[PDB]
């Protein structure tokens, strides 16, 4: 009956962040995380790209009208990430590390609580230009 | 017997368009497409990657001469879409809404036509870059 | 005294126009814009940077918000050129031809009756990635 | 039991090289690879995203530690690929055609000999922004 | 006479901080500040772009060896900055706010420490792609 | 009077060299130009930005008709450079040695016997990303 498309919208927010775990020493941390454990902290511009996918619609042409696409990025990744200190200032990070990796699960996360069932496809997060992780909920 | 790999070629096209659906009332199409809806239009410059996978030949090492590609791209996407205004200048979307999803369908079937059987693999369209629409034929 | 520095903003806006000048014929138009003098149309994301000049505060350490730079920004550029059809919309355009040298032009006079005094260093206006335009009031 | 994402890591490496096969003649060289056919070479500034895939530690929150993958693109891309001839210098491409294909192909198993067994899901390689190719160890 | 030119290198650090002025109150601080107030900070992949200007040598055709320009940019930016709260591990900004201005400010004045006199010509810092300061010594 | 603006075109085109100087003894090259001396060469794909300056025509609001800029980049610097040997294939780097800034001076003085007089105001070179060089005739 219908074709089936991704769709797929990029945004950024900027955060601090410092990795380390509890269960490392302080030490461990060290050689683990090497210039990421700076007591201090650093930050990123971290990019996100969001993919849904589903079927077009017929009449108005559309897998998701990207102006609630927009509305669901800006309630999972703005309002709680941007020009924020991760392991401060997000409940999720105050026993998980804030890897990319763990950035994308999160996201990942806050979007499946509000997205249809079945429409969240991947979450991409560009920690630098260098740095990407994808995550498709596996 | 022989690798396979995607070949992937980028090319980009200047268009107008409005998106607006005669199935809508002039209202539904405000609330629907917003600022896309404005009566004379408005435009982009799309950046379009076409992926064509298959085996990498032992002589040439090619999936496909890029020459080749470029020509079918030529035929299918700059000759039909570039500077021209996809409503009023493609008969496809004289009856299709112009979103990054029929654009993206129209770039799949018009290849279709012209590229060996199972040669195309993906079709990725960006409108802007930050809204991006990736096609596979499904 | 205070240091002095550059401080700019870029910002993209989505616009369709034609290039055609009413005082050449249909074959000097033709001949002079091209493929740009397509009769429906066509059309570009365009991205501006707009830089100011100034001292650099010595309490807030900046040469202007760049909220305020947002405020003007959106007032000069986004509000009347983004989504429109340049030669249609804007009254500015009815009787200028709307080459990307001309759209400087425009934005850098919309942003001279905003912008304090001597704040407008230049305009800075890609009409693609590869055709770009730098204004400075001269 | 543990989550499962894509790691990627983005390098690149300036190399000549010239397209051309002593199985064709002279003359079919120059057809087939047109300009890439030039007698003393040309040259590129290659982009090489190397993606691997597993299980994100539930302690450090990594795939795989960047230091590590950092370490083996060094060893499999850096070392034997920037600032070389790979028709020259890269044993490998004596007898094999520098097609961006068989630069992936040739990544793709370089960092086969070093990576641990599963890790490795994709070798993509930009020769320019336009022509990339996708190798999946298929 | 020997031919000038402009010679520039890019560079990126990571970093975090928190726009705070101790003249002003708590409320003054929001509402100049805003969002880049937050109280536990937030950060950037800050892009610096160096340039300086000489005399093309005769013989090695460099205006500057760009070995030697990554050494001073690398003791000059990456050094101090890089991994680093702005803040609390660069005595620099103890008293001085951290604006994109600033950081521009600081920069120029450590590459002027180690750089041949005259050699500075301009220190571009992008905060985000869309926030940039040019500082030129004025 | 008229108004005056800046109009640039950018170009990329694919080129390998060796840096290299005969001045210079086998120990000294290695000094200099590091691993840019690969005996065999290396390669780049060059990004050239030229801007053009003048007077904003009040018929067809161009400073130089870019079908014109196009034609005189093309004769300037695609036939004679693109995919070609810097060092073997373009008489000017006999005896020149080919870092950014004599391609930098060269592409100007191409530029020069064809443009009007006056024309030419600036030619940017990016050998790579991170590698640039701006020449304006001084
Ligand atoms: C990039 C650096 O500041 C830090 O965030 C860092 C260092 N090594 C890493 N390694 C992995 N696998 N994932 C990361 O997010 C990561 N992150
Ligand atoms: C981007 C804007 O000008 C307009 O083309 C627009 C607005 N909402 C959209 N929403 C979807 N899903 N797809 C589109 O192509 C799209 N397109
Ligand atoms: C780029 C092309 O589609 C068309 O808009 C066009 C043709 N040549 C041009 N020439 C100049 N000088 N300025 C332009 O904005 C311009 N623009
Ligand atoms: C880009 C050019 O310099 C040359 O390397 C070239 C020309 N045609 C090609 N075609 C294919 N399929 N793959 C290539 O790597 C390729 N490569
Ligand atoms: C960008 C935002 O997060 C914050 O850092 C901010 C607020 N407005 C600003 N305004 C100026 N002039 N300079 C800045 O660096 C600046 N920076
Ligand atoms: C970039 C590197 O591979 C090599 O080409 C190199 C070495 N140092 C350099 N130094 C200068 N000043 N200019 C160059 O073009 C240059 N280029
Ligand atoms: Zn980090
Ligand atoms: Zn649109
Ligand atoms: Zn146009
Ligand atoms: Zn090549
Ligand atoms: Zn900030
Ligand atoms: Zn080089």
């Amino acid at each position: 009956l219908r074709r089936r498309a991704r769709l797929s919208r990029l945004v950024s927010f900027s955060a601090s962040h410092r990795l380390h775990s509890p269960s490392l020493s302080a030490e461990e941390n060290l050689k683990v995380f090497g210039k990421c454990n700076n007591p201090n902290g650093h930050g990123h511009n971290y990019k996100v790209v969001v993919t849904i996918h589903g079927e077009i619609d017929p009449v108005t042409g559309m897998v998701m009208n990207l102006t609630d696409l927009k509305e669901y990025m800006e309630e999972a990744i703005m309002k709680p990430l941007d020009h924020k200190n991760l392991d401060l200032d997000v409940p999720y990070f105050a026993d998980v590390v804030s890897t990319t990796e763990n950035v994308a699960v999160y996201i990942w996360e806050n979007l499946q609580r509000l997205l249809p069932v079945g429409a969240l496809y991947k979450v991409k997060v560009y920690e630098t230009d260098n740095n990407i992780v994808v995550y498709k909920g596996e």
